[PDB]
């Protein structure tokens, strides 16, 4: 009976990277919003919110922000 499918540890287990790019661009029409700029705003708000709109990696960023800082996946 082979159910390799452990949630949690298995499928991290295809390489155990530390993530690399979320893919929330597009580059236009179904995403990259700028009307009133607003969305503007969003898109330089002191820049530590684009860490905001990225935070997913920063839940970890704490340690990694003084890592050795690999290719860009290390954050």
């Amino acid at each position: 009976l082979e159910d390799r499918r452990i949630p949690g540890t298995a499928e991290e287990n295809l390489q155990k990277s530390s993530g690399g790019v979320p893919g929330q661009n597009t580059g236009g029409q179904e995403a990259r919003p700028n009307y009133h700029c607003q969305l503007c705003f969003l898109r330089s708000l002191g820049i530590d919110y684009l860490d905001a709109s990225l935070r997913k990696k920063n839940k970890q960023r704490l340690k990694a922000i003084q890592q050795g800082r690999q290719p860009q996946y290390l954050l």
